[PDB]
């Protein structure tokens, strides 16, 4: 399939080049998998969403996504126009406010919430997890994404937004999970993405456009918009039948476009996401 004039994201991520803006994949687009956003909710109904949105869990009065980081990592997973797996079924979790802010134990509680709920969800090619959040390192907070990674969920988290060594972040530090630094449109690492040997992969993450609050689009900047590129990229792949929740981080690594982003510090992974279509 063949999607034009598509967001660059997605055009890099099914291309061996940049400066391209068709997003080619195959039509399967993540039927049968589940996707969990873990963040600050998800307006699921924004016509962009076509009914594969739900809310499953809130550690607020509401479930409602007031601030709309969470809508658009959702909707680079599996929006129908600015997403990776068109076709996954998105579940949210919101464990951030409406500014954006959560403690460690209500972000620990939702993870080892997904490792559980999953066995309440149709999900047969399986089950991914995307976390654009992050603050400083945590041995606990760590633990609860390598749980959450071994209960069978491919765990996708955000680097981190320091231009720093994300061993010092958390859930980014966690070994076993897949820790995605942001990169730009001409495969340059972006500016404010960490880096350092706990990274797996980049995905693209400098001026994203995808879906916001009040049924509306925007384009914004983050590690926080790498991560739900390779979290779409998993669901997609895991439908294909290429990989499994615990194999998918290194499927993607092993198949990625090598060598082709600029001021990848040494010692860090020059790895693109790519989907091979």
């Amino acid at each position: 399939a063949a999607q034009t004039n598509a967001p660059w994201g997605l055009a890099r991520i099914s291309s061996t080049s940049p400066g391209t803006s068709t997003y080619y994949y195959d039509e399967s687009a993540g039927q049968g998998s589940c996707v969990y956003v873990i963040d600050t909710g998800i307006e699921a109904s924004h016509p962009e969403f076509e009914g594969r949105a739900q809310m499953v869990k809130t550690y607020y009065y509401s479930s409602r996504d007031g601030n709309g980081h969470g809508t658009h990592c959702a909707g680079t997973v599996g929006s129908r126009t600015y997403g990776v797996a068109k076709k996954t079924q998105l579940f949210g979790v919101k464990v951030l406010d409406d500014n954006g802010s959560g403690q460690y134990s209500t972000i620990i509680a939702g993870m080892d919430f997904v490792a559980s709920d999953k066995n309440n969800r149709n999900c047969p090619k399986g089950v991914v997890a995307s976390l654009s959040l992050g603050g400083g390192y945590s041995s606990s907070v760590n633990s609860a994404a390598a749980r959450l990674q071994s209960s069978g969920v491919m765990v996708a988290v955000a680097a981190g937004n320091n231009n720093a060594d994300a061993r010092n972040y958390s859930p980014a530090s966690e070994p076993s999970v897949c820790t995605v630094g942001a990169s730009d449109r001409y495969d340059r690492r972006s500016s404010f993405s960490n880096y350092g040997s706990v990274l797996d992969i980049f995905g693209p993450g400098t001026d994203i456009l995808s879906t916001w609050i009040g049924g509306s689009t925007r384009s914004i900047s983050g590690t926080s918009m790498a991560t739900p590129h390779v979290a779409g990229l998993a669901a997609y792949l895991m439908t294909l039948g290429k990989t499994t929740a615990a194999s998918a981080c290194r499927y993607i690594a092993d198949t990625a476009n090598k060598g082709d982003l600029s001021n990848i510090p040494f010692g860090t992974v020059n790895l693109l996401a790519y989907n091979n279509y």
